[PDB]
């Protein structure tokens, strides 16, 4: 409907892919060549199916800060034929605050949806289903079961990936460039 909705789409329509592991189906953004993000209680193995396509898991690595405290993010390195379109330039350096983000999420479940979340915090602490995580994100959307992975983005920046809510808030770990450098 505006221009946060259209970078949204922009990503979504080229950055992002249905991963389906044993604990479900996720949005899952792919960040640079076979390289992609997705929360790291998918519980990703050796096997995962890409749109609906069995394929090998060549590496997955869950980030954790030199706290050694869970950040959610689990990245993974897939056996496709096709690389990413390459977006780290749209990834923020540093933690921060932010207005007017947009989540997006396209599973089975709920194509194409796109979510209006406005102000996002720099929640920093969140105990999530019960372990203690680091660089969390806040927005006062209540979120729902199916929206885990969901791509959180400002016009011209991608700041996060959806992980959990509380029936009213919603919390999604942050993404930095530094996570991506190769």
């Amino acid at each position: 409907m505006g221009p946060g909705f259209d970078f949204a789409q922009a990503i979504m329509k080229k950055n992002t892919v249905i991963a389906r592991t044993e604990k479900g189906e996720f949005t899952m953004l792919g960040v640079y060549d076979r390289v992609a993000v997705i929360p790291t209680h998918a519980s990703v193995g050796e096997i995962i199916y890409i749109n609906d396509v069995e394929t090998r898991v060549l590496d997955a690595c869950a980030l954790r800060d030199l706290t050694d405290t869970n950040l959610e993010i689990t990245i993974v390195k897939l056996d496709r034929n096709q690389k990413f379109r390459d977006i780290r330039h749209f990834l923020p350096r540093c933690e921060d605050d932010y207005n007017d983000a947009v989540l997006s999420v396209h599973t089975s479940k709920f194509p194409n949806m796109y979510i209006p979340v406005g102000q996002v915090t720099n929640y920093g602490f969140l105990n999530l289903g019960g372990t203690p995580t680091h660089r969390i994100l806040m927005y006062n959307f209540p979120t729902r079961a199916g929206q885990c992975g969901g791509v959180v983005t400002t016009t011209g920046k991608v700041i996060g990936i959806h992980v959990g809510g509380n029936g009213a808030q919603g919390f999604a770990a942050m993404l930095l460039h530094s996570y991506f450098t190769d």
